[PDB]
């Protein structure tokens, strides 16, 4: 499966959105739509929430081409796992997205970017298209902590087709770094576009997935527990 870390596209720039989503996503969400740009969420099960919880922001973000994909039911260290454990661990995230929207994820983003080649073997024999890194690290989760002004700065000088980290489980990412950076993005000429519309895949949403079925309503299977 091919390992992806830097768009392609002239003039593009991907904000990514990690451990989601969460209390403030349609805040986030409501940020990015304003100005018509889209994000790349890479969505976990049970961590900082459970996914069926957020089934309503994830309806919105899928049905408005936010870019959706998996990080892991339970945001595992991958090179950890047995072939059979990684494997529940993406049949998990899946199954939350047939549920809820319809569709399975075709592409991934490993937790704490560890992946080996079980991992690789894992995801081909699932039908994943690729497997997502980044090339700028925002740090809204080092320790000590950047100030939003210090992230907001590293954004100025992050160059065209940076696939940027963030996680949206952080408040001052949502409520000072992305309204602030939006801007700063969009008037030097940037385009903040979808992982893979930067790779020059599909800029068609329904190419990130596969349909399997109608989506479901909520139910008692809608739970982590
Ligand atoms: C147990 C918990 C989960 C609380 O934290 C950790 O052990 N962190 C380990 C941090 C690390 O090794 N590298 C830096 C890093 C890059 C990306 C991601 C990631 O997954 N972004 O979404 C995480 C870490
Ligand atoms: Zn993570």
């Amino acid at each position: 499966v091919p390992v992806y870390d830097t768009c392609t596209v002239p003039g593009s720039f991907a904000l990514t959105f990690d451990d989601g989503p969460y209390g403030f996503s349609t805040r986030l969400d409501s940020t990015l739509n304003a100005a018509n740009a889209k994000g790349s969420f890479f969505i976990n099960g049970q961590n900082w929430g459970c996914i069926y919880d957020y089934a309503d922001v994830l309806l919105e973000r899928f049905n408005n081409g936010h870019f959706i994909a998996s990080h892991t039911w339970s945001h595992v260290h991958m090179n950890q796992g047995t072939y059979e454990q990684l494997s529940h661990q993406l049949e998990l995230v899946e199954q939350a997205m047939i549920r809820i929207l319809g569709v399975k994820p075709l592409y991934m983003r490993p937790p704490y970017g560890e992946y080996n080649d079980v991992v690789l073997q894992v995801l081909r024999d699932r039908g994943y298209k690729g497997l997502i890194m980044w090339n700028q690290d925002s740090g809204d989760t080092f320790t000590p902590t950047p100030s939003s002004a210090q992230i907001i700065d590293s954004y100025r000088s992050f160059p065209e087709k940076t696939i940027s980290l963030n996680h949206e489980i952080k408040d001052f990412t949502v409520d000072q770094v992305i309204p602030a950076v939006i801007p700063i993005l969009q008037q030097k000429g940037f385009s903040l576009q979808t992982v893979p519309e930067c790779l020059g895949l599909s800029s068609d949403p329904a190419d990130w997935y596969v349909r399997v079925q109608e989506p479901g309503t909520r139910d008692d299977s809608w739970t982590c527990e």
